[PDB]
């Protein structure tokens, strides 16, 4: 289940207490404790799309202690692999247009629509390889497009982890 978050650029000095009031004045839930590490820490949110309001709330858009705080999906590295996550896009724009830059990188075995309350569109996005999915996340992550920068991210892949 995508509902465990990573959360990242974290001062050295950051506290719990400082991630719930920032989850609080959001008026995101979350299901678990914070657990804060070196400059970044982990908490699970009551399912995926509380995890994806945080992301689309808070990642760069919050500070703490002069730190803009960073809030991903958290994802094993041998659990990037296929799947990619876009973000930002573009409310009108047509699914042609968006195929048709998915394709410079690779095979899309599927593109799904995400529900989401932000006036944008979220997809996910599962290539036929990792390679196509590296690239995919290296050339569209920052891309701009119709005054929209997208937002490209990797999302679980497990059922990969050991394709060849």
């Amino acid at each position: 289940s995508m509902n465990k978050l990573y959360i990242g650029n974290l001062s050295e000095n950051a506290a719990p207490s400082d991630l719930e009031s920032i989850f609080k004045d959001a008026k995101i839930p979350v299901s678990g404790p914070f657990l804060v590490k070196t400059g970044y820490a982990f908490v699970d949110c009551p399912d995926e799309s509380w995890a994806l309001k945080a992301i689309e709330a808070l990642s760069g858009k919050i500070e703490l202690h002069g730190k803009p705080i960073e809030v991903e999906h958290s994802v094993p590295k041998r659990q990037r692999i296929r799947k990619l996550q876009i973000r930002n896009i573009p409310p009108h724009l047509q699914w042609e247009v968006l195929d048709s830059l998915l394709v410079q990188y690779g095979v899309v075995e599927s593109c799904e629509q995400v529900n989401t309350d932000s006036e944008t569109a979220v997809v996910n996005v599962t290539y036929s390889s990792k390679d196509q999915a590296r690239q995919a996340l290296d050339k569209l992550n920052g891309f701009q497009l119709e005054n929209f920068t997208l937002k490209v991210a990797y999302i679980p892949d497990e059922m990969a982890a050991q394709h060849h």
